[PDB]
RNA sequence: AAUUUCUACUAAGUGUAGAUCGCAUCCAGUAAAGC
DNA sequence: CTTTACTGGATGCGTAAAGGACG
DNA sequence: CGTCCTTTATT
């Protein structure tokens, strides 16, 4: 209640609200028979062409600035960028630069006489008919020569690129802040990595791609980066990193590539170069060589036919390749070579059926040269055997032979294998033979004809594993002897076996292309600015206007031919008449009020004193060093009596303008003109006269329509249906507002309304929730599947605007903190990420006190009675899977953002309605760029998802059940997030919603505080000595059947974190282990009390004489001291976890509380009202919460002019003091 | 298994509950197969 | 290195009346 | 000379 009625009508946010157009009577009759559907359908694709051809011009005008820019003192801001120390006065100094750099830039393509025109209609009827060449491309032009103002929002788009400011689509932006650092990061990381790099590796990179022209060493100079700012330049910059692909098909090494290999050999990190991204409309041919993909469906085939079927030569390759392994034994069996890498162990199972033989085998020759009597096994030995074992090209058939035990001969067993696999090939062609005959046409589009490319794709991979398979007998030798009369047949058909790879390749990526579909298209109606805004002043201009007949509202469009038909109509008294909309807006006061009465036609009438025509000019009305109040204030009550002189201006609006004395800025005075200009009203005009001119065809007209229109439905209607009515509703007292610029598409039919999936009328259908009751629906009529692209639809596309007049105008983060500082039970929401729970919710109030706590796998709503529970975690599962396999496969590729974003919105609601009932703030977790990537397949994609719809909701928070009118309902809605501009912009708070670190918040004690602030892992034996006399005393407790370890965290290095220092440790449970190797599980419970007795044995330990810290020093072998650090490092695992597995996510603490017992999360999961998390996730989202309560207790403190100097982000000392204080 | 549209439904009969910012442009990111 | 897919973040607009060109 | 398309103005 008191804390979420403060947050209404705090700023301004525009929705787009979407409707099924309907057409009424005889409208699509005319429509149909005056073909404009045509003409707009042919023109969005015209449309979509002449862009093309300006995004050329652009392109070129582009590169004649960005070719012969030179950057002054480009060197001077590039020191100050690497400066290790700059002061916040020398901060200030490197902006400069970097804002001139981009006016230098900007100014530059401004700089051109001809920049001016690049926005304008010339461009269409000038320039771009000069420039062109082609004689089709000049006459796609010119028929755009009416409609250039259907352009305008597309040289919106490119004006863009020609700003000055840190703008995303900004090309200064591109050159400067983003390609500078990039470049510059890489500068720094060039001289710490010079090392590395051989000077022919220096000139292979400078021979294959620098040609020699300049030197690698010149590029990291501060001065070439001239050279990177075009997209031609960045392709060689980027190659140095990444290398490049010759015509000759050589894998040039790049230098990220050659950083690694170093890392790899010797396992140190190195940072390897950032690529740099392309420049803005860069038309970028690739550097690296490749062979086209097919065009059309026909191509495919002729090439798969010709290329693969019995007489083509990929074939009688295989024909040969066959011959010669069975002609195999003729040919010297040290001739021939199978060469060495990780796929021959695959190789001895093909032969004699096991894998590891060969490895084996040769690990008996290797041992006993290099295995003197002494060691028989030591570590050196066996693993330097894997050194030898891959340095090993490759090896003899004759050094196979040798390994094998009789009878078994490779070569016949060679021989054995591949009329196998020769055969396997010939039985796809078996299936496949109806493909390759000349005859054969295609039923179905190669994309939609799953059948006939699972039969490419099985011979492709037939013929794709025969030849995988031979590779491995090249050895890539370099070798002593090569059977050179075996190896040159072999050479002669391999590298034309070679052919299918480009095949495979080329085929991929022409099957696996999404298929041809028909986009929607923009309806124009003859008029390039078609319906742009709702002025009755501009209903003739425009063409289109609302009209109401009760509860249902249409959309008329005045036909071309009879623009004003609408205007001459007048009331019927008696007969049916519409509402007509009287539409009354001003937009833009600021650039509206000086553009009218400074303009030319109105300059003679209103005589604006000598002293006006200057005070503009000036700017001493705007504040500033320029800001002048007097002078302002002449502006304003200028403004006021011209528009008072001004008939369509203030007839329109009633104006009440407070005192010009009391105005502090002009913005002020604006601020009413925009508020009091804006008036929605009706008319009547006759229906049957309107009817009349939609049988004539001189009207269109359209009803604007979605389901909860129907007059069949008797539920609660969506959230938008509701925006829609309030827009004319009476008591919206300017909340929501009809904004202009609406659109009309067409949306052509994507499937057959026959062939759909139908639940027949009459027939029992079954219901698939187990928890519904009734588990039949007899409908008496039929329910097709995708109906809604079964037929053609309209679109209509209504853009509203809330709350453009703010009234509540303050501070969000500030007055969040402000009423936490004042509410005496606040709550927290504590929302937390995982991949074994998607989200986990924690409620606490303002004692660390646990409401609630549910996992969110599972989404659980109930109506009348009725409980469903979707196992929304499975289906992202499953939906995941059916890409995976449908990617490998070349299937079709199921969508799965909208099975996420449909997961959220109901997530979304259930926070929104906990944040309702409790009044309570959200925390999340604190994460920057680097946590979204994962080891392990990903769903957190779904929380950066969760973030935005959230935030989203939150900026504008409604409740269909609440009334609109009332707070908190469609008109008075809830704002408790700061205004979403962009996800880079956000601070640690965002209103309601705190983002706090993570550290801590899951490996920690919930009944005591206590952390592992030890390191454990193995170090050296003098280390675990010191190790064990730290502790104030180890000992055995007979009574408890546990060991028990009091330690100081005082006498361990870096443990000043901890606020209770003194904590007893214990033996107490069970942990969880992973191996590092059949065996049932991959991990084991390890008993701590009956190890800690086992180690306490083995090296003849009296574990229960006294205090033992004296007694583990005294042993001398490393065995003990290795083995203790799992003991030692399972007693400090809180958390307990295995992958993939549902029973094991626990934790489980080695410390006693107040009434000396352990906690063991799962003595909570069982629980349905526990008061202590239940789980190691569970335990994340309780300390995320309480991590801000701590933050609300720092709010209690304060004073409401220093709220904002308070701040949220914990210290890790603070939150342990608090953790352990809490209980 | 209907939908402005998405998700989950059939919810008592052409639908139910929740969510839904469109349009255009620039850019980048992930997965997969081949090399 | 490439190619295909699907996916998402950051920008602009969400306008009437002046302006001009045109038959 | 009225009509339809193009440009414009910046709290
Ligand atoms: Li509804
Ligand atoms: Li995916
Ligand atoms: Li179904």
């Amino acid at each position: 209640m008191s804390k979420l009625e403060k947050f209404t009508n705090c700023y301004s946010l525009s929705k787009t609200l979407r409707f099924k157009a309907i057409p009424v009577g005889k409208t699509q009759e005319n429509i149909d028979n005056k073909r404009l559907l045509v003409e707009d359908e042919k023109r969005a694709e015209d449309y979509k062409g002449v862009k093309k051809l300006l995004d050329r011009y652009y392109l070129s005008f582009i590169n004649d600035v960005l070719h012969s820019i030179k950057l002054k003192n480009l060197n001077n801001y590039i020191s100050l960028f690497r400066k290790k120390t700059r002061t916040e006065k020398e901060n200030k100094e490197l902006e400069n630069l970097e804002i001139n750099l981009r006016k230098e830039i900007a100014k530059a393509f401004k700089g051109n006489e001809g920049y001016k025109s690049l926005f304008k209609k010339d461009i269409i009827e000038t320039i771009l008919p000069e420039f062109l060449d082609d004689k089709d491309e000049i006459a796609l032009v010119n028929s755009f020569n009416g409609f250039t103002t259907a352009f305008t929002g597309f040289f919106d788009n490119r004006e863009n690129m020609f700003s000055e400011e840190a703008k995303s689509t900004s090309i200064a932006f591109r050159c400067i802040n983003e390609n500078l650092t990039r470049y510059i990061s890489n500068m720094d990381i060039f001289e710490k990595v010079d090392a590395i790099f051989d000077k022919h590796e220096v000139q292979e990179i400078k021979e294959k791609i620098l040609n020699s022209d300049y030197d690698v060493e010149d590029f990291f100079e501060g001065e070439f980066f001239n050279f990177v700012l075009t997209q031609e330049g960045i392709d060689v910059y980027n190659a140095i990193i990444g290398g490049f692909v010759t015509e000759s098909g050589e894998k040039i090494k790049g230098l990220n590539e050659y950083i690694n290999l170093y890392n790899q050999k010797t396992k140190q990190k190195l940072p390897k170069f950032k690529p740099l991204y392309k420049q803005v409309l860069s038309d970028r041919e690739s550097l690296s060589f490749y062979g086209e993909g097919y065009t059309s469906d026909e191509e495919v085939l002729e090439v798969f036919r010709n290329t693969l079927n019995k007489n083509s030569e990929i074939f009688s390759s295989i024909k040969k390749l066959e011959k010669l392994f069975k002609n195999f034994d003729e040919y010297s069996s040290a001739g021939i070579f199978v060469k060495n890498g990780p796929a021959i162990s695959t190789i001895s199972k093909d032969i004699f059926g096991e894998w590891n033989v060969i490895r084996d085998k040769w690990n008996a020759e290797y041992d006993d040269i290099h295995l003197k009597k002494k060691a028989v096994v030591t570590e050196k030995y066996e693993d330097d055997r894997r050194k030898s074992f891959k340095k090993i090209g490759s090896f003899s058939l004759e050094q196979l032979q040798e390994y094998a035990d009789a009878d078994l001969s490779v070569v016949e067993k060679l021989k054995e294998i591949i009329i196998q696999k020769v055969d396997e090939i010939y039985k796809v062609y078996g299936s496949s033979e109806k493909l390759f005959d000349a005859d054969f046409v295609l039923e179905k589009s190669l994309k939609k004809n799953d059948a006939v490319v699972a039969i490419m794709k099985d011979l492709l991979d037939s013929v794709k594993s025969f030849e995988n398979y031979i590779k491995a007998f090249f050895g890539e030798g370099k070798e002593t002897n090569r059977d050179e009369s075996f190896y040159g047949d072999f050479v002669l058909a391999y590298d034309i076996l070679l052919k299918v790879d480009h095949i495979y390749d080329a085929i991929r990526n022409y099957v696996t292309q999404k298929p041809y579909s028909k986009d929607k298209f923009k309806l124009y109606f003859q008029n390039p600015q078609f319906m742009g805004g709702w002025d009755k002043d501009k209903e003739t201009d425009y063409r289109a206007t609302i009209l109401r007949y009760g509860s249902k509202y249409y959309l008329a469009i005045m036909d071309k031919k009879y623009a004003k038909c609408l205007q001459k109509i007048d009331k019927d008294d008696v007969n049916g008449n519409y509402e007509k909309i009287n539409y009354k807006l001003l937009p833009g006061p600021n650039k509206m009020l000086p553009k009218v009465f400074f303009s030319k036609k109105w300059m003679a009438y209103y005589n604006p004193s000598e002293d006006i025509q200057k005070i503009y000019k000036n700017g001493t009305f705007k504040k500033g060093d320029m800001f002048n109040l007097n002078d302002c204030h002449k502006l304003i009550d200028f403004f006021k009596d011209s528009i008072s002189r001004y008939p369509k201006w203030s007839n329109a609006y009633d104006f009440n303008f407070s005192e010009t004395e009391k105005y502090k800025d002009i913005a002020g005075f604006y601020r009413e003109v925009e508020e009091q200009g804006y008036k929605v009203s009706f008319e009547s005009a006759s229906k049957k006269e309107v009817d009349k001119l939609v049988e004539e065809g001189k009207l269109y007209m359209f009803q604007i329509y979605n389901k909860d229109f129907s007059d069949k439905s008797h539920g609660t209607p969506n959230l938008h249906t509701m925006y829609f009515k309030l827009l004319f509703d009476e008591n919206n007292h300017g909340q929501i507002r009809l904004s202009g610029g609406a659109e009309l598409f067409m949306r052509r039919a994507s499937l057959k309304k026959e062939e759909l999936v139908v639940h027949p009328a009459n027939s029992p259908i079954a219901n698939k929730n187990p928890d519904n009751p009734k588990k039949t629906t007899t409908l008496s009529y039929d329910v097709y599947k995708d109906k809604r692209f079964s037929e053609d639809q309209y679109e209509l596309h209504i853009p509203i605007a809330i709350n453009k007049c703010p009234k509540n105008i303050f501070k969000i983060n500030t007055e969040v903190r402000v009423l936490l500082k004042h509410d005496d039970n606040p709550y927290v929401i504590g929302i937390d990420r995982g991949e074994r729970n998607l989200l986990y919710i924690v409620v606490v109030d303002g004692k660390g006190n646990i409401v609630e706590q549910y996992s969110l796998n599972e989404i659980i709503n109930n109506f009348n009675g009725i409980r469903i529970k979707t196992d929304y975690h499975s289906l992202l599962d499953k939906k995941e899977k059916e890409r995976f396999e449908a990617r490998q496969n070349w299937t079709s590729i199921e969508n799965i953002k909208e099975l996420k974003a449909g997961y959220i919105s109901q997530v979304v609601h259930k926070i929104c309605e906990l944040v309702e009932k409790y009044d309570a703030v959200i925390a999340l977790e604190d994460l920057n760029s680097g946590f979204k990537n994962s080891r392990v397949k990903v769903e957190k994609q779904v929380y950066q998802k969760f973030e935005k719809m959230l935030i989203d909701k939150l900026n504008y928070m409604v409740d269909k059940k609440s009334n609109p009118c009332a707070t908190g309902g469609a008109l008075k809605g809830y704002q408790i997030t700061n205004k979403f501009e962009s996800f880079k912009s956000m601070s640690t708070q965002n209103g309601f919603i705190f983002y706090i670190p993570a550290w801590l918040t899951s490996k920690i004690d919930p009944s005591t505080g206590f952390v592992n602030l030890l390191k454990t892992k193995y170090t050296s034996i003098a280390d675990s000595k010191k190790f064990i006399s730290s502790f104030d005393r180890i000992m055995y407790v007979p009574e408890e059947d546990l060991f028990e370890f009091a330690l100081d965290y005082k006498n361990f290095s870096r443990t000043d974190a901890d606020y209770i220092k003194k904590w007893k440790l214990y033996s107490y449970g069970n942990r969880i282990r992973i191996f590092r190797n059949n065996n049932v599980f991959d991990w084991e419970e390890v008993c701590l009390t009956s190890a800690y007795k086992e180690l306490f044995n083995k090296y003849g330990i009296n574990y229960q004489q006294g205090d033992i810290r004296a007694l583990l020093c005294e042993q001398s072998d490393k065995a003990f001291y290795s083995s203790f650090m799992a003991l030692m490092s399972l007693m400090l695992q809180m958390r307990n976890s295995i992958t993939g597995r549902t029973d094991v996510d626990f934790l489980i603490s080695p410390v006693k509380n107040s009434d000396g017992i352990f906690y063991d999360s799962r003595n909570y999961e069982a629980q349905e009202n526990a008061i202590l998390p239940k789980n190691a996730d569970a335990n994340g989202a309780y300390n995320i919460a309480r991590k801000v309560l701590w933050a609300i207790g720092q709010f209690k403190k304060a004073e409401d002019e220093k709220l904002d100097k308070v701040k949220i982000a914990i210290s890790n000392k603070e939150w342990l003091e608090y953790a352990q204080t809490s209980v």
